[PDB]
């Protein structure tokens, strides 16, 4: 696979779209491993009409769900899979915490990593990082 | 306080607002103790745009928003609080699953428990149910 | 056919989308003759931006959009027909009455029952209840 | 009052704001008796992704609204009134036809009358003319 | 070519649609040489919620947007073409001066002429009137 | 002034909102010369549900407003000025090239410059980056 994958191209890979394609661009994928993706936040973002009003502020979910959609598109990737014919559900969250608020103008780096596969169910860990500093972490579940 | 607590006062509550207000109504409230919240879940909202393009699907990450905000105003209501002097912060998400897909037409019933609080970081079981079915249940933690 | 028809099932029939589908389901249905749908109301929907900034009040005419579209559907039902194939205009309103403040949390329950049906022009009663008290009736034309 | 009353103007006067702002200019005004006013349609619309996809058709309900914020500015310059102080409800809808598809491209003039002020109870004619055809026709009832 | 072109049918000949799709009909068109196009300015408008918060004002920008728009469609229809095999850039903008504030209620008549085409690189004038006067001009490069 | 400023103060020195708020951090600033902003693209922008459809392209027009923008604080910032007191109107576009196509991921850099002040009228030179390489260039009019 071409990297880094642009978003028009994770859009062949996952049916999400706007506003709930929360990654920009896939920069690194080892296959059944580990992937890395950025999402760009900008105040031109239509969470922030409401979160908050004169204080743009990152929703936390929002963070977890380009987690979990990086988590979904490295098992895509994996088995060479298309947004046409499979689908990952997302099961759970678990050991989320969240560490840092993140602003407009803050670029995240998105780290996920294949830690075990029992029948189908994925569980990841899953960091999203400010340059450099943790911002959110957790523990990503997956089921096909 | 005065019950049902309809959306336009819970704004007064809570800083969130649209598209990141995730409760529609308070509809019952034991200081300390425990909520009952509902949310509509409707075709016509902004995330159906995206999720998905033909398939609605209530995303779990923005019911996990609700249950948060859900522990976050019987906190509030707890200490007679407003939205304009101090605040609670999303700390993180402990045993979160997803069990039941949620589509448009379902009326999302969250109830919530304050647990524990240890040194201004509360802990609280929160559960989403349709029809009385569990659609999703998770244990969120709030810090002051 | 199946009842209760979801949204996803809806968007088969009639070529409305966001932010114009004004039902979420169809819970009752006898050909030529009834249809019971519903629409929930939520906050999170786009209208209640401006409608009004902090006073969210669902729109009367999206009520009577509502009503039109489940007699639309009524109508499509009964001929088997699909939302390829053609169209029914909406003629007219003749007795409407707005005599219930909707707000976020409400559950719009709309009853319509086809009444004549001269010349290719349907003439319909349509009610919406929430918790059984009348918010809108009116009486819908569609013409074929 | 100084004619033409620009939308920044008319949202002095009353409290709807985008996406329900269906007045963008009142041209002519006789104390308790008429009103002119316009609404410009454009693909560039929150309206038209959803109705219709491919086929952009300026909702119905949508011209029947202006008519009714029409009525209730010429209701609220006649007695010199403005958005803090008072509101006029809408009551009803009476004998609406439908005429002529209005597109995008279309300016919708609005010509409304007061016709009858039994009991704070207001009756009006209201008209929409697109390139002088009528396009919508109807009463409509305000209350104060 | 059959005039006017209904937005609908503008859809046919270029990609763009909400909410950067900015013209609303062609009105005129000579092969090769001139073309003109509308464009409704309405409250209703996604720009107007930022645009400015109490003050509706066109930004300049996408009356730039428009006018490019309009050149790009001048030199598609001129070959015959459609969105599925051609598309023009935008590569310059030259001599753009904002003459005049456009608003709700405004109706921008925008007329534009091919003046040069040296090896793919088409030059044009076009100019963006309201009422007959001058709001914007402007020299406008595409390159195929 | 203290450097960066976040979108949250931005918003305290112009007017403009979502979705025409187009930097999301200033990086830089020498009084009276020179000004370094940032804009994050993003997938999760409005303008990517019509520019284009499953091919996500940053508009010039604006690259072409964030640089405007960019010219305007750097001459509010100036005069110490903020967005209550006065106002910079965008008077016009000089040299303006498209070079290069931004997409979801890019971070834009803005490099703006006063070039003359001759009597209110400010002409800037302004350039706007992605990794190094110019994407867009151009002279920016300011008027107080």
């Amino acid at each position: 696979v071409q990297l880094p994958i642009e978003a028009k191209d994770i859009q062949k890979l996952i049916p999400h779209r706007y506003p709930f394609l929360q990654l920009d661009r896939i920069t690194a994928f080892e296959p059944m491993k580990t992937l890395t993706a950025i999402k760009n936040v900008s105040i031109n973002e239509p969470q922030f009409q409401g979160h908050f009003p004169d204080l743009p502020v990152m929703p936390g979910v929002l963070i977890i769900e380009a987690m979990a959609q990086a988590c979904g598109t490295l098992a895509i990737l994996s088995e060479g899979g298309r947004k046409e014919n499979e689908f990952f559900f997302f099961a759970g969250i678990d050991e989320a915490r969240f560490k840092r608020q993140v602003i407009p103008g803050d670029q995240l780096v998105f780290e996920v990593e294949l830690l075990t596969s029992r029948r189908g169910i994925g569980k990841f860990n899953a960091v999203a990082k400010v340059d450099g500093q943790v911002a959110v972490e957790a523990i990503i579940m997956c089921a096909k």
